[PDB]
């Protein structure tokens, strides 16, 4: 009903139907300068003025029929910024539109953007930009209704420097010099579908791209093309997969873009240009998953999307849901089950962490007064994934439920939608099954704080062998350490592997002689899969063992996903021999850190 992290008008005031963006990207003072023409229906009789969200944006002037209109900026409301009305020259009837075009130029320190230094760039010779919108920053980048509620289409026109190459959330439409500017090119984007402005996306930077499928570019620096081309090369099995499972692929092209270090997630799912980490980059594609859930998210929240994000679960838990029926469809069934046993046990490490009555372990939040960069987490994920799984055996198993996304999906298409619309769709959709549908503990599900009423049935054929190995080392005394070998982890897939430190994770600390030992036989220091590494430094640094302390400093500090760096930031800060040493090399650091990690990072550590 109402979006709380907006202060723009409400979809039932207006809404925007179509952006044409046409902005300059300036690396000497870190700013967009351009202009947004914002198309605008009315949705009422006798609209007068509108309201739009902006943080920390200068606004030139606003133009509408040729002439500036007076606008006006009220007071900052701290992270949701400062609304801006606009006066509209002349009352526009229901459905109405016009178009408004403003003027404005980006803050250096923009909540949205993160401006690399040559040096913070793999190539060294050029600096770099990326945007992450989602939540409530695309305000901080234009001037917008900043509301999943609201759909629109958009072109774009950038202007870069002309040795560095612009992409975008959207088709590319060519590039031609800058007739202002020869130093200059202006790269043209279209994005026909509608999206909510939370998808918008910007990368400028020395990129180049490599084919790796029909309809798949990957684009990164070129020191990283060749490892990305082969990590990522299961996009287009994945894409058809997801085509069966969810309907038609309907925004074109799937690429690829490999940020650097600092990207705080492991994927953003702009449309047509999915944002992945570097970290991804293992050697052996084990860590696909996250591709597969950025595909998903091409029909789970790009095209049904959240109306608000107190209703983020229905994006996040049900692209889970398909991301793992795509794992399950490409290596079977029983790897489906261990990647959805992993997942509960990634939700009871969260509400552990969080507490069994935190408001932010309940499915649906209420972010009335809540930045959501602080509120986020895995829960949505995870008691969303584990409702759907819950829901899957209760109704009559996968290919019954398959059959329900695919209908939700339908239905909802190019919409935003709340808990209630989908609950409903659900009792409509298994109409013969509600008797079924009434014995689910919705409030519990939905509204109540800490792990869900029940328990999914996971099968454990995959996961025994990891829970064996870490049961072993968790009951070892000194007198059996000599017992483990090398030969312990030759039947283990990465996957297990990642696993089997996971549950030793879960009972952490171990004894120091017992780390000591781990290391002698299995050299978990070599393994560069980032995840294992992040896995076994958690489990150095709970257990005390000195010597990971740098390891585990240069982890934190030299990427920056923020899976990755909040929890070895704060393990260190709870480790008495390395408090020190984390908070100066945060406070060293902090000012080249992405803005939503470093002051995410701030208050882990209490520190500014
Ligand atoms: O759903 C995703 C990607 C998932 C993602 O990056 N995750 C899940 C929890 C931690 C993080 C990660 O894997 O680094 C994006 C994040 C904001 C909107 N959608
Ligand atoms: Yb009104
Ligand atoms: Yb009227
Ligand atoms: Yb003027
Ligand atoms: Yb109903
Ligand atoms: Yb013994
Ligand atoms: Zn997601």
């Amino acid at each position: 009903i109402v979006d709380t992290c907006s202060l723009a008008s409400p979809a039932s005031v207006c809404r925007t139907k179509h952006l044409h963006l046409r902005c300059s990207v300036d690396f000497t003072r870190r700013t967009l300068t351009g202009t947004a023409a914002l198309t605008v229906q009315s949705q009422e009789d006798n609209l007068r003025s509108l309201v739009l969200d902006t943080k920390d944006l200068t606004i030139e002037k606003v133009v509408i029929n040729g002439q500036e209109v007076k606008y006006a900026l009220g007071e900052r409301q701290s992270y949701k910024g400062s609304p801006m009305e606009i006066s509209l020259p002349i009352a526009l009837s229901k459905n109405q539109e016009i178009v408004i075009e403003i003027s404005f130029e980006t803050s250096p320190k923009s909540s949205a953007l993160q401006w690399l230094t040559p040096e913070q760039t793999s190539g060294k010779e050029h600096p770099y930009l990326f945007s992450q919108c989602q939540a409530i920053h695309c305000r901080a980048i234009l001037p917008c209704q900043d509301t999943p509620s609201v759909k629109l289409t958009y072109t774009a026109e950038v202007s870069v420097p002309k040795e560095l190459v612009a992409l975008m959330s959207a088709i590319r439409d060519g590039e031609t010099p800058d007739p202002e500017d020869p130093s200059r090119k202006i790269y043209k984007f279209i994005q026909k579908v509608p999206i909510p402005c939370y998808l918008i996306a910007l990368v400028v930077g020395a990129l180049e791209s490599r084919q790796i499928g029909p309809r798949t570019l990957v684009w990164s620096e070129k020191e990283q093309v060749e490892k990305s081309a082969y990590e990522f090369s299961e996009t287009e099995s994945m894409l058809k997969i997801a085509e069966d499972l969810g309907g038609p692929y309907v925004w074109g092209q799937y690429d690829l873009l490999v940020l650097p270090p600092s990207f705080p997630y492991g994927g953003m799912e702009n449309p047509c240009l999915t944002f992945v980490t570097p970290t991804l980059l293992a050697g052996d594609k084990s860590l696909s998953n996250v591709i597969a859930h950025e595909i998903s998210h091409s029909w789970t929240g790009n095209l049904v999307t959240n109306k608000t994000w107190d209703h983020f679960w229905l994006n996040e838990g049900h692209t889970v849901y398909l991301e793992r029926h795509i794992c399950g469809r490409l290596f079977g069934e029983k790897f489906r089950h261990f990647n959805a046993l992993g997942g509960w046990g990634e939700l009871q490490n969260s509400v552990k962490t969080f507490g069994e009555t935190h408001p932010f372990t309940k499915l649906v939040v209420d972010l009335t007064d809540i930045d959501p960069d602080v509120a986020y987490s895995s829960v949505p994920y995870e008691k969303g994934f584990a409702l759907l799984f819950y829901l899957e055996q209760l109704l009559g198993g996968p290919e019954i439920f398959l059959g329900f996304l695919k209908a939700y999906v339908e239905k909802f298409s190019y919409k935003s939608i709340t808990t209630d619309d989908w609950k409903d769709f659900l009792y409509s959709y298994f109409k013969d099954k509600v008797d079924v549908l009434n014995q689910v503990d919705w409030n519990a599900w939905l509204y109540s704080p800490g792990l869900p009423p029940i328990k999914p049935n996971y099968d454990m054929t995959l996961t025994n062998a990891c829970i064996a190995l870490s049961q072993r080392w968790i009951t070892a005394k000194e007198d059996d350490l000599n017992s483990f070998n090398a030969t312990d982890l030759k039947d283990l897939s990465s996957h297990q592997l990642n696993e089997f430190l996971a549950q030793t994770l879960q009972r952490a600390p171990l004894p120091l002689g017992h780390i000591k030992r781990m290391q002698e036989v299995y050299n978990f220091n070599a393994i560069n899969n980032s995840e294992i590494r992040f896995r076994w430094l958690r489990l150095c640094i709970q257990s005390k063992w000195e010597d990971a302390i740098p390891l585990a400093l240069k982890m934190a500090t030299e990427q920056g996903r923020m899976k990755f760096t909040r929890p070895l930031f704060k393990d260190l800060a709870a480790f008495d021999k390395s408090h020190d040493q984390a908070v100066r090399t945060y406070q060293e650091h902090k000012a080249s850190m992405h803005p939503v990690t470093a002051m995410l990072v701030g208050k882990d550590l209490k520190v500014d």
